[PDB]
């Protein structure tokens, strides 16, 4: 934590204490789901699902798996 | 269980399934560490930090209340 | 590990192993919630939601953010 | 939620609202440790710890698995 | 940040890195669930269940404790 | 949970309660990583592993991403 300093870039922090637990999904581009303890699932795999968004935060590739 | 389909925005998407479990931390504003399972912990409550970065990914807040 | 011993408080086990990756909530002070996953979720940042207790385990603080 | 007020307990609030997905450690009698992503992890099984607590936030269990 | 070949077992992957934030659930035996953030909850301790299954993928335990 | 009982599948089960939040990693296929607050991350996106292993638990696949 006295590891970082005002002014390093994403990369900067990152490479000292590691990316975050959390961070606020507006603005990236993934956005990945996995549904759990939600009644209804179905199949013999676990229910996921990865979206892709482009720089305006359009949604560009839905990819279900399986 | 409810329907997306490309085109729709961020908003929309999370109108209709909710934010995600997990998204990419790089382009966002707010990072959010909890330090668990860390050895070393000092204090009586939970240590975290919350960081503010600015459009172009340069940090300009470091929040660590506690405290 | 090795390095705890009944009879040691939580700041002495905490700092052997860190904090745990779960609590049982109750009888704590905070209280944090991450609304995600949940359909409805509405505006531009993640909701949520910290609530602090008393001693006696009775809210005091309610703190929406976004800002209701 | 508007379903959550001031002067609730935390099982009003629990009932509500549900228990929140985090909550600070300290004061709580249960604490739950899973050893993940961890190199050096041995063994058939997650290696887990469950701590009990008193009232004092003083250790009397400590729980390892599998049994050291 | 360390070192994994094709071949190795699952002892020798959780050796080198840890076990997994994540599996898939189906085809182990033990299964946990934390009641988290769902209306509803009662009691004075985090609701949970444990579950076993057989080498078949039968339930054959639940255990609730709490309690 | 009253919507359980002891003889049922995995797809009966994860119908009525949904997949769990947790469960042993070893004896299953698919083991993920994400490598977060862990200090000396690389790169413009979170690093990730996935691996694959076959019915007798040796590794078949090792996906990095990026």
């Amino acid at each position: 934590v006295s590891k970082i300093r005002v002014g390093m870039t994403q990369q900067q922090v990152a490479y000292a204490l590691g990316t975050p637990l959390m961070s606020d999904p507006f603005g990236t581009n993934t956005w990945f789901y996995v549904f759990r303890q939600q009644p209804g699932h179905e199949g013999v795999t676990q229910q996921t699902l990865t979206l892709t968004f482009n720089s305006s935060g359009v949604l560009t590739n839905i990819d279900n798996k399986p």
